[PDB]
Parts: C-alpha cells; structure tokens; sequence
C-alpha cells in the first residue's frame, strides 16, 4: 500500500473527468466592492466578483467593520476557548439573544459555521430521539444531508417542495413516533421557494418537528430581514430555524433559533458545539452590527431586488437563457459541462468578470449554468458589461 | 411524544448527574490577560482567568491585533464564499504555506476549525480507502472519534499510548488492507505526551498512514513551534500533523499539513471543507502573523514553562495534588462532578478565580478535574492567590 501514490491516482480520475478545480486567488476591495485584485501567476489584474454569496455586500459595511475593530481591541483575537471552558463571550450572548428576537423564538444557539450548525443539529436532535424518522427534501444542502446521516436515524427522502408526498412519507407512522422534518426556505441552484406554510400544515397533522434552513432567505426578505417564514408571517410555526451569519450577513459562524429546551438541548448534547473553540469575539460583534443593521434598514435590500430585477430584463433583451424563479439567484443556463467551463474561463480572462461553472453533480446533466448572485453594489455598467459579454460569448458559440 | 417535554426531561438528567452546564459571560481585558470581567446577575466584577486554552496570550499580541485590523480594512468582515467560490483570499494562501513550512510537509489545508479538520479529513481519509482499518488511541479527542464514526471504516480501538496494544491490535489484519493510526501528541485532560517515535515504528513495520493531532503540541514545543514531532525531530515520520489555530495561536481555524497529494485529496472530497464559507480575512491573517511570531522566538514558550513549573512547586508545597506529566497542563483532581463544580463555583464568587470542572464524558467518573492551563501572562501573585485559594477550599472540603 502506497498511500502517496494512492491520492495521487484519486485526483488523476477527478482531473481526466474535468472536475478537478483550482482556487482564485481574490482580494475583495473593501470600500469598492464588488471588485477584487485576482492574483494569477503572471502579476495581479481586477475582477468583477458576479458569483459571491455576501448579498448584500455587508461585507464592507462600515458598521459591521467598526464593530470588529472595537471588538478585537476590547476582547482580543480569539475566544480563547470552547463556550463551556473560557470562551463564552458577551458578544456571543448579544449575539444569540438579537438571533432569537429576529426569528421571534425563546432562545439562539451560535456554532462556528452553517454547515456545522446544520451537522451538529440535525445528527444530535435525531440520533438522541430513539425511533426518529426523518424526513428531508431530496435538495437539502450537504451539511443538512451529513447531519442526516451522521445521526443514523431512519430517513425518508420527499420530493422537492411537494407536500403531498411529504404527507404519503408521512401517513403511515405513529403520532407517538418521533418525526423531524428538515427542508430549506430557498434552494440555491434553482433559486426556487419552499411552501412552508403547507409543509408546516402536513407536518402538525402528524406531530413532527419542523427544521428550516434559511441560509438563502435570511436578511434578504421579511420585514425584520428574517427571512421567508418572516415574510410570510409563519416564523412560529417552525420548530428550529437555521441560518449562517456568512452570506447575507457577510461574516461567518451558524445558529439555530427555536425554544429554550431544543437550543439547551442543542448546547448540551451535540459535539460539534462543545468541543470547538468559539467564534472569534470579533466575529460575533460584526454579526450582531450586520442584524442589527438588516433588522432597521431595508434600503439594501431594496437596492438588491432592483439589480437582481434589471440584470434578468436585460438578459432578456439579450436573448441570455437564465432560470426563472422569485429569488435573487440568477442561473445564467449554458446545457454543456464542456461549453460551461469555457464560458467561466473566457468571462475571468477576456472580460474581468468572475463566475463559476455549476456542472454535474451539483446539477443534472444538460442543466449545467453561471450561479450569478447581483449585489446592491453592482452598477448599471456592471450589468450592461457582463450582458454583452455574454451575448459576445453566446453568438461565437451560434457561429 | 411531546418534543419539549423530552428535550426538558434529558436536560433534568444533566442536572441530576450533576454535569449541566452553566456558560461564565466572559470579556477577556486584551492588554491585560489574563483579567476578565465576569457578567453575573450580580453585576460586573473582575477574575483571573486559568482554564483558558490561548496559552501563551497571543489572543491580545500586537503583531496578530496589527494583521487584524489591517486585513478588515482591506479585504472586509468576511470570505464572501467557498474556497472554490469567490471565497479563496491571499491570506488563506500563505497561512496554508506558513504551515506546511512550520511542519516541514509540502502542502497545508485550512479549515473552519479544528473540530472539523478532524472530522472531514479522517471521514474523507477513511471513507475512500476501500477496507480501510482506523486504529485510536483509547483517548482520541470527540472530533477524531466523529470523524472515524462518519467514515463508516472499520475501527479497532488500542490501549492509551501503548505501542505494544497497537502491534496486537494490528496484527490480526489482513496485511492488504489500508491502515491508518489515528492519535495525539499532547492528551488534554491528563497532559501526557505519546510515545510518537514507537507508535511510529509499529505504523512502519505494518505499512500503516499516521494522523498525529498536534492540537495542544503546535505553538508550545520544538525548535521551530511546529509541537511534540518537530520537538524530536520526527514530523517527516508522520503522513499528516493536524493542528488548530485557536489555541497555542490564539486565533481560530483547523488544518492539517501532509503531502501535496494528501491535502489536495482532502481539499478535493471533504464536504466539510469544500460547502463551508472559507475563514474571514481577518482570521487568517492573524493565525499568519501568530505563526510567523511563534516559528521566530521561543521567549513566550521559555515564560509558559516557568509559570507552569511555578504553580506545580507551589501547589506541591501547599499540600493540592495535580497530576504531574511533561506538558503545560494543571489538573487539579477532585473526585465528583458536584464537588468540582462546587469548588469551581467558589473559585469564581468568593477568590475572582475562573476554572472550570471536567465532567462524566470528557473524563471518566470518580475522576471529574480542574484543568488549569497558566500562561505567560500569569504572575507570581497571580500564583500565590490562586495556590492560597485552592489551599483554603481543599481543608474545607477534606482534599486535605
């Protein structure tokens, strides 16, 4: 057994399949988003950044940098600790108490990251509630999907957004029998939006909890910037809501937000929270400043809706075939893994304009697309140069 | 089935068994370490804090604070991505060859954590090795236990830092069969230090990987900072060093460090890593500037020892046991989880003293600590309060 040689041989099979992929090397201009210097080889060059996931651009938002710097001038760099042993930190206490109040629930629970809060939840919830099943929309993330499975609870894939399957998944259990239902507010690759009103509907005609992961809605819609449940005024409905402080918010860490005894429960049982060392206190002061900011203001996200709204009319005129739905998520359509790729590279190359091909397995074959994400610091002159450069693109291709 | 009815009861259970959980509302004075003030009902009052695991005070070293400040203004509060998407900064890219150089491999892979370096690498490791043998030490920190659970692999547990328990376990295997010996350097809750060097010839002698977590090694011993193999000149014997940047570095994040082929592996297939926002920035220049401070000067390591020595002798001369080992780490054995938490509880109210018991899982029973963790920032009267405190209780409640 060469172990070296054994690797080596794992990552030839990635390469000769093409999905073998290499970081870019970015520095986001802090003040000047959403440019970046791309570090290549041959010295730097600008980028248009078109695929980020920090919406809202609160990345660079002054209030959440000034509460960083007081942050790590009070507190220091680190947490210095696990929550338990000498790493709980009043701004992880604002922090959790301003998440509890943004999704109206008794108490919050912070983690180092979504995909962790995600991990660590789902697998403790359902592996300590002897006889659990689960049931998970085919289309939950990873992390929700690793939690699932790490949890070795009985589970039941449904169909994508579909209540009635939820309900056939369902119709055959015991009411006494622990159930988990584990679905996300909006869906990433499609940008579609789950019917949680109706999820919720078949999941109290059978006494099952409810898990929502609103990494993609939260601080993007609702009149407090809670997300879908918020918007649609039904956030007490669900048992837990998840979310990230990473996207939207524009910083890091995870949560989730529901009762005092599911969020003890949480802290008290799940390994992933009690044996990692806490967020920064740095980290959690910006979070708490970029809440707290969504919560007051909407001009963000009034902003983000027209440049969402203004890229997907134009790309109409243009005849650019991009995957209709009511997010902010713009799946530019290309159909070819191949084709795809050549796309993403000629847009970072030719054009300045950074994007990623999204090919099988993240999506079905023939479905490949540019998961384009508009900010509100995207200009007009940023819509119309990445419009024409993919109407340049596309008729070389017809040609 | 009511859901928070049962939630409650298995909560009633920790308090029952005496290992519930109440979190001290900490704000450590940077500058000022070890002080914090202490939020309580009551108020805010000032405490020493001595369980702390940024052992050498790097949380508040200017040269971190400077990398910080300058990477926020710079480049934001936060990646804006995956390392594949949008979210792969400079920062990211020399951190991961500051640690490759720290522990003389080729290549580095950065994490979120620690906690997950541990999970996604031994899972992704294990997992896509078909018929793949995982052997832990007994004492493997939760992390590498959820990871080797995750990978589904089969598993065989050997005896605490014995290499002749290892052979046995070992030797009974298919001699096909990939093999991995998963362990520490520095255990936690005892301080002992693994015979690396022997559990290395038994690896070798049965075409075995090692996965050596150097979390409470890297930063603290070795010419270099690189922790226990770098200390005895074996880091080359090891197939992967894990490590954190949260501790001895005084930051937060994971890694590990191995083979170009290794990392790019784990970079390649560990859902941990690639459907996570990569670490802000700000973190990895500070964890950068941390490493590059504890790879140039062991003055801190040299003042982390002495005060580590100084406690011992003055708890020895006051009659207070700790369990003696070779690391920086003070357990202070008690016996049960409700006097533990009881002494820890008047440390805080009556002394301003801040050390947390280790309950019935970390530990076994009948065996509940106090893990003290001095730094270089603790002084000789620091020292005396605490070794007098601990002395008072201890008549008290009968440990003398």
């Amino acid at each position: 057994m060469n172990y070296e040689a054994y690797f080596r041989r794992q990552l030839d099979g990635l390469h000769r399949e093409g999905r073998y992929r290499v970081f870019a090397d970015l520095e986001r201009h802090a003040g000047s988003f959403p440019r970046a210097t791309h570090h290549r080889p041959e010295g730097a060059g600008d980028v248009t950044v078109w695929c980020s996931n920090d919406y809202l651009g609160m990345g660079q938002h002054p209030a959440v940098l000034t509460a960083m710097h007081e942050a790590l001038d009070s507190c220091g760099a680190g947490a210095g600790g696990t929550r338990n042993i000498a790493g709980t930190n009043h701004y992880h206490v604002l922090l959790e108490q301003e998440l509890a109040a943004l999704h109206g629930k008794e108490s919050a629970l912070l983690f180092t990251s979504g995909y962790v809060s995600n991990w660590a939840s789902l697998s403790t919830l359902a592996s300590r509630m002897p006889g659990c099943v689960i049931l998970s929309d085919e289309l939950n993330h990873a992390s929700m999907i690793e939690g699932i499975r790490h949890s070795r609870s009985e589970t039941r894939i449904f169909a994508h957004n579909d209540p009635r399957d939820l309900e056939r998944k369902l119709a055959d259990l015991d009411p006494h029998a622990p159930k988990l239902v584990a679905f996300e507010s909006v869906y990433s690759m499609d940008g579609d939006i789950a019917p949680i009103a109706e999820i919720c509907d078949v999941a109290d005609a059978h006494n099952a909890m409810t898990y929502l992961d609103e990494v993609h809605g939260v601080g993007l819609y609702g009149p407090n910037g809670g997300g879908i449940a918020d918007r649609e005024g039904i956030s007490h409905r669900l048992t837990i809501i998840e979310g990230t402080l990473a996207k939207a918010f524009g910083v890091v860490g995870g949560y989730i937000a529901g009762s005092s005894a599911v969020c003890d429960f949480v802290r008290s049982f799940a390994s992933g929270f009690i044996f990692s060392t806490s967020p920064p206190p740095a980290v959690a002061a910006g979070a708490l400043a970029s809440i707290r900011h969504l919560r007051a203001s909407s001009a963000e996200r009034e902003r983000h809706q027209d440049r969402v709204a203004r890229l997907r009319a134009r790309l109409d005129q243009a005849g650019v075939a991009h995957m209709p739905n009511p997010s902010h998520i713009v799946p530019v359509m290309v159909g070819d893994a191949a084709l795809c790729k050549q796309i993403s590279d000629e847009l970072i190359s030719r054009y300045g304009i950074y994007v990623q091909p999204i090919n099988y397995p993240t999506v079905p074959r023939g479905t490949e697309r540019l998961r384009i994400t508009p900010s509100p610091q995207h200009t007009d002159a940023d819509i119309e140069h990445l419009v024409q450069a993919l109407s340049e693109i596309w008729t070389r291709v017809g040609l």
